[PDB]
């Protein structure tokens, strides 16, 4: 757009093109759809002199780079196939700036390279960074992927600063678009010791959260990862509301995850409950199984009850075949009880 050089590339003049003759003008370069897509290819099979003529330009205007559209992926380069010295000299130009990098479109990008890149040392000094400014980065676009790539890579001893941030939080993060990814991390990588207090916090809610569509992908996330002392602090929110929690656009979802990932007393204490009940006059079943949400609670019903249950559900389902068949949903409830004799 503004050297010949550029343009003429730009018109694929140069089909011998090579790194060498890009000297004075990579930064230009770097900033290109085309440009920096050349660069990126070159630089995946240079020899060390070439990638140092490159990284001798780059360094010049990092910064810049690390915030551009296309300059981004230069720099990431770098930390995928760079000296130790290239990958130290970036990471001082990083240094002092992770907050506004963090929360820029393309730095955050730079920042979860440089994360998979760096040594242990180099990891919690960038991550300190952060320090005074977690709730900020969670709830943000760019910053809550750096947060995630943290709670995913650094040792979590040098998280704790994280974790403390969220004291009083957890319900509102859990709630939140970006927040409730953060939190589904920390409980996949943090010690058990360290999400204690997340965990006590999630369950003062646990009611709210199921029915809120964020908040109750972090309660099923506690049914598939957590430990059972938890899972079954959910499950004993769920009993007794289990067949108007069925019908839920969202807490269908935490009432499904029960009945798969729960004990298996705690298994046939659900099933169990929306067999005994009545709905009106007719069965708390039949209402379910004609449900756009709770049908899909019946169906694992029947995947996980005991042979035993499974011969009490088909029994209670069987007078109602005429008046199921209505539904396509229904076909998969058929499919396992055809499935079922015979």
């Amino acid at each position: 757009g503004r050297s010949r050089l550029l343009e003429d590339f730009r018109n694929n003049r140069f089909p011998n093109l090579q790194l060498r003759d890009l000297i004075g003008h990579i930064v230009e370069f770097s900033q290109d759809q085309h440009g920096s897509r050349f660069i990126q290819q070159k630089l995946e099979r240079a020899t060390p002199a070439e990638r140092q003529i490159v990284f001798n330009e780059i360094l010049q205007a990092a910064y810049q780079l690390m915030t551009d559209v296309f300059g981004n992926y230069v720099i990431q380069k770098f930390f995928e196939f760079g000296s130790l010295d290239q990958k130290l000299a970036l990471a001082t130009r990083i240094r002092g700036h992770v907050l506004p990098l963090a929360l820029q479109m393309y730095g955050c990008r730079v920042i979860q390279k440089a994360l998979e890149s760096i040594s242990s040392d180099q990891q919690s000094e960038m991550v300190k960074e952060l320090d005074g400014h977690v709730l900020k980065c969670v709830k943000d676009q760019n910053g809550n992927h750096v947060v995630q790539k943290c709670i995913e890579c650094v040792q979590p001893q040098s998280l704790q600063f994280i974790i403390d941030a969220f004291k009083g939080q957890v319900f509102v993060l859990s709630t939140h678009p970006y927040g409730c990814r953060v939190i589904q991390r920390i409980l996949e990588h943090c010690t058990a010791e360290q999400t204690l207090p997340i965990l006590e916090e999630l369950h003062q809610h646990t009611e709210q959260l199921v029915q809120d569509q964020y908040g109750n992908y972090v309660i099923q996330h506690v049914l598939e990862h957590g430990r059972p002392e938890d899972k079954s602090k959910i499950v004993s929110e769920i009993r007794g509301k289990v067949l108007a929690l069925s019908q839920h656009k969202f807490a269908s979802n935490v009432v499904e995850k029960c009945v798969t990932h729960a004990s298996r007393a705690e298994r046939a204490l659900l099933i169990d409950e929306v067999c005994c009940q009545n709905d009106g006059p007719h069965s708390a079943l039949y209402t379910m199984m004609k449900d756009q949400y709770a049908n899909y609670v019946v169906q694992k019903m029947i995947d996980m009850a005991e042979p035993a249950q499974r011969k009490i559900i088909m029994h209670k389902i069987r007078p109602h075949i005429t008046t199921l068949r209505k539904y396509t949903y229904g076909k998969h409830i058929l499919a396992k009880l055809e499935k079922y004799y015979l």
